[PDB]
């Protein structure tokens, strides 16, 4: 029930100041008759989510566009929505005062906020940390006797978890994924820089690693934390490039497949965490559909492969198409979810951008992409980071929905918070994606789902500077006549019966 406070840093548009004793929320969701629709409204002029509703009529008032919801045509269900807690994030949320850490974690998981229902938590460091390690950096112990959770971990991320899940509008699914191996288990035995895991598939050194995975996992369980998925490497590619500035552990497409074969999937099988499941890849698309191809294709492997996960940096182009297409049709059974998305990479670019409508844009566009291109899932990275991008060991280079400035005891939303909110607070788990048929050629990024109650959800996007007259078609109801303002994104909402 409470507005945005905007404030301008000299970008296309503004953020919403928070503080310890002001955030813009919501209030609980009100779910209007049959013949009403609800619209949530954000635009570059400064709109944040701003609720109207309106009347879905039998009569037809529109000669422009016209979007028509075909719930018989069905594609993809809906995991959720969600972002990385990375030492990072955890830092600079902790950093204000505990009545602002609840404003900033409700802005996110409750209903008064955005409703996430995912959290991608890094196993051991990332560049997103302010210092190296892993949870079994004592040489040689192949038994991994002296594995163990640090600071990060038991002070930090977990119990910013637990608060998150407290706070929760939705069941949370977590999903962990590691950077790097300890050292004495890679071939150049450095954190970073090419290498990857000694020796070859079923050796004491892959057999150690998959056994690091179980022992995480039983040392978040320890924490009353249980995870939905893990992923099989984070970047596996990267970690095959000479000079790679951040953690990482290289594996072609072909001994990834072998170290899940042989090693992980058996491993997480025979353990009492035999129900979390396995995502594959977990990097970038233009490695689709051969990366696909190669595990999948190898029924030793692809039994323990639950879905596979990707990657995109929005300031970066790729077909959607050839990638995500391409692959869903060879291997129609396997899931795709995206379990990493940042922006601001640009060299010319600032990492932070306080304000940016564009970055937001971006980020409603490749949800919106992926989800016509059957992904069941969008995870961002680092949920908030300070005005400089950071903290990182390496180098800053990403933007966050939310930037915290301690020195203030205050936090920003971006505009990206709100691109993303318009899809994860009104998309619950279980939601599918149904048809939505575009009467003409336009310039608008539209997609329609169903609530598991069976209610509908239309989030239409307008990149343009221009207003575009829409009319939006539901047999079972009728016609919602509208209008997408340029530079504007909005969610509409609808009971069925
Ligand atoms: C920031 O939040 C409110 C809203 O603008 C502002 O009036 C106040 O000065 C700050 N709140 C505190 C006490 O931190």
């Amino acid at each position: 029930a409470r507005p945005c406070i905007p404030k301008s840093f000299g970008y296309s548009s503004v953020v919403c100041v928070c503080n310890a004793t002001y955030c813009d929320s919501f209030d609980p969701p009100t779910f209007p008759a049959l013949g009403t629709f609800s619209r949530y409204e954000s635009t570059r002029s400064g709109r944040r989510m701003e609720l109207s509703m309106g009347p879905i009529q039998a009569n037809h008032t529109g000669t422009g566009l016209l979007l028509t919801l075909q719930p018989e045509q069905k594609f993809q269900k809906v995991k959720g929505f969600g972002g990385a807690m990375t030492d990072a994030a955890a830092l600079n949320i902790l950093a204000l005062s505990p009545p602002a850490q609840n404003l900033l974690l409700k802005s996110y998981f409750s209903e008064e906020g955005i409703g996430y229902n995912i959290i991608r938590v890094p196993m051991a460091s990332c560049d997103f940390s302010i210092r190296t390690y892993t949870y079994a950096d004592t040489p040689d112990d192949f038994q991994l006797h002296n594995f163990s959770l640090p600071e990060e971990d038991t002070k930090l991320k977990i119990p910013l978890i637990h608060r998150a899940l407290q706070l929760a509008q939705r069941p949370v699914s977590l999903l962990a994924s590691p950077w790097t191996s300890p050292t004495w288990l890679k071939t150049n035995g450095a954190v970073n820089g090419k290498g990857s895991l000694k020796g070859q598939p079923g050796d004491i050194y892959h057999q150690t690693w998959a056994r690091y995975f179980v022992k995480f996992l039983d040392a978040y369980a320890e924490h009353k934390l249980q995870f939905w998925a893990v992923t099989a490497e984070n970047e596996p590619s990267a970690g095959l490039l000479s000079g790679y500035p951040f953690q990482c552990l290289g594996f072609t497409p072909e001994h990834q497949r072998d170290f899940i074969a042989r090693d992980l999937g058996p491993t997480l099988a025979n353990s009492t965490h035999h129900n979390v499941r396995l995502l594959m890849l977990d990097d970038q698309r233009l490695l689709l559909p051969h990366w696909a191809k190669v595990v999948l294709t190898d029924p030793e492997a692809a039994k323990y492969v639950h879905g596979i996960a990707v990657h995109w940096y929005l300031d970066f182009l790729a077909p959607a198409k050839a990638t995500l297409g391409e692959t869903h049709r060879l291997f129609p059974n396997t899931m795709l979810f995206a379990s990493e998305a940042c922006v601001g990479s640009k060299f010319w670019e600032q990492s932070v951008r306080l304000g940016s409508w564009d970055r937001g844009m971006q980020y409603s566009h490749s949800i919106i992409t992926n989800l016509l291109y059957h992904v069941v899932g969008w995870t961002d990275w680092n949920l908030a980071l300070n005005p400089e991008g950071g903290p990182n060991w390496v180098r800053n280079f990403v933007d966050s929905p939310i930037i915290v400035d301690i020195t203030k005891d205050t936090f920003y939303k971006q505009p990206m918070f709100y691109h993303l909110g318009h899809f994860s607070k009104f998309i619950p788990e279980g939601s599918q994606r149904v048809g939505l048929v575009a009467s003409q050629k336009n310039d608008l990024d539209a997609v329609a789902l169903m609530h598991p109650d069976g209610s509908a959800v239309v989030v239409v996007l307008n990149r343009s500077s221009k207003d575009v007259p829409l009319t939006i078609k539901d047999p079972a109801v009728g016609f919602l006549e509208t209008i997408s303002p340029g530079y504007s994104i909005h969610t509409y909402l609808w009971h069925r019966q």
